[PDB]
This record gives C-alpha cells, structure tokens and sequence, in this order.
C-alpha cells in the first residue's frame, strides 16, 4: 500500500534534473521495509529525448544477480510529480516487456539541486504495489549523503538515519546504457 502524497520541491528546476544524465540511489527507505531486499543497486537517467519526458531504470540485486533495464514515459501531473510508464528492456532497449496500463509508477521530486536529489515513487503492476519509495540521489556514485539533501529528508519528516545505504554493494553501473535507454 502507498501512503503518502508526496510534495514536490518547491521551485523544482525541471531541466536541470531532466538533463540527460545518471543519477545513483546511494540510499534508500520503504515505508514498507520488507518490500524491498536490505542490500540493492540502482540507478537512472532522466532527460528529454525528442520532445519526450524520459527515465531509464536499472536494478541489481547485488546477492541474486537478478538485474533489469527500464524505460519510462513521463506524464506530469504537476511540477515536480510524474506518473511514468515502463518497459522492461535488455540494456540495449530490446522490449522484453511492454507497455501495460496497470504498470505505472508515481515519481515525485522532493528536493534536488546540481548533485543531489530526494524522491519519492509509488511502484504499481496492477493490483501490487511496492510502498512508499524514497530514494537519496547523486550525481557521484560514491558520494555521502551532504547537508542539502539530509536536511530536506529531514523536512519530509523522516529520518536519514534509518535509511539503507547501497554503498557497501560493490555496485557498478553501465552509464552508457542508461543514457542511450533514454531514446529508447
Ligand atoms: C530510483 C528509483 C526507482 C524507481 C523509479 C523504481 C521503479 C521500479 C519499476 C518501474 C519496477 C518494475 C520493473 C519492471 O517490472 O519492469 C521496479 C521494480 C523493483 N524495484 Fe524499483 N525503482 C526505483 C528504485 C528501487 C530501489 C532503490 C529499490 C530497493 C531495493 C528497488 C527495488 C525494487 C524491486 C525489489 C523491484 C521488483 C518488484 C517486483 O518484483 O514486483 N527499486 N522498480
């Protein structure tokens, strides 16, 4: 179950988040904690590609293996908040899965700046969903969590602290795919 409506980043800067790059999950926190393994890597750009608001996901899960590719149509709600579409895809955007109306994920920006990032996303693929979602973003996969980002999770009134770091994974990431995913 998801819980929360999220708020967006007051003055969010759209372009420069939906610039064409990379951002890393350095951290995370279900509200749902058991949804989600306690060790994972992932990442995504986020850009416009012809016109056309898009991400492009990865996930690995670090002990299983189990890795996949996404690429996400962006609706905009408002700014700052997105519903997406996914396809699943192979890391050269092969679609494994397509496009489906029940599989969609909310996105909201709650803070961003050049480096960092908070969001929040609600999974759903139908019926399931995946809990309330926040993630701490950087630009630098190996970056510590810095002041701007832990005082805007502490402004969503959660605690940083409680959050998984994915930093101990050994995770390493095709850049190159997930920028070109973005055409895709
Ligand atoms: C960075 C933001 C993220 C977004 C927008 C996002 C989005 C999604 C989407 C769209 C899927 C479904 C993919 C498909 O079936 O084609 C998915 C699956 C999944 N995600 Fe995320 N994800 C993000 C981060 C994370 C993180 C940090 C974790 C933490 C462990 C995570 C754990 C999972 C798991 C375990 C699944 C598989 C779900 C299932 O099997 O039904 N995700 N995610």
């Amino acid at each position: 179950a998801c819980t929360k409506n999220a708020i967006a980043q007051t003055g969010f800067n759209k372009d420069k988040y939906f610039n064409g790059d990379v951002w890393y999950v350095t951290d995370y926190l279900d509200l749902e904690p058991d949804d989600v393994p306690k060790r994972y890597c992932a990442a995504l750009a986020a850009g416009t590609a012809s016109g056309k608001l898009k991400e492009a996901l990865y996930h690995y899960d670090p002990k299983t293996q189990d890795t996949f590719y996404d690429v996400s149509e962006l609706q905009v709600e408002s700014l700052g908040k997105y519903t997406a579409n996914f396809k699943k895809v192979d890391k050269n955007g092969n679609v494994k899965v397509a496009v489906t109306a029940g599989n969609y994920y909310t996105f909201t920006v709650m803070y961003a700046d050049d480096s960092s990032a908070l969001i929040h996303t609600c999974l759903h693929k139908g019926n399931k969903d995946l809990g309330d979602l926040y993630a701490v973003l950087n630009r630098n996969k190996d970056a510590a969590a810095g002041d701007k980002v832990k005082s805007a999770v502490s402004a969503a009134t959660l605690e940083f602290s409680k959050f998984i770091s994915t930093k101990e994974n050994n995770c390493a990431y095709d850049n190159d795919s997930l920028k070109s995913l973005l055409t895709k």
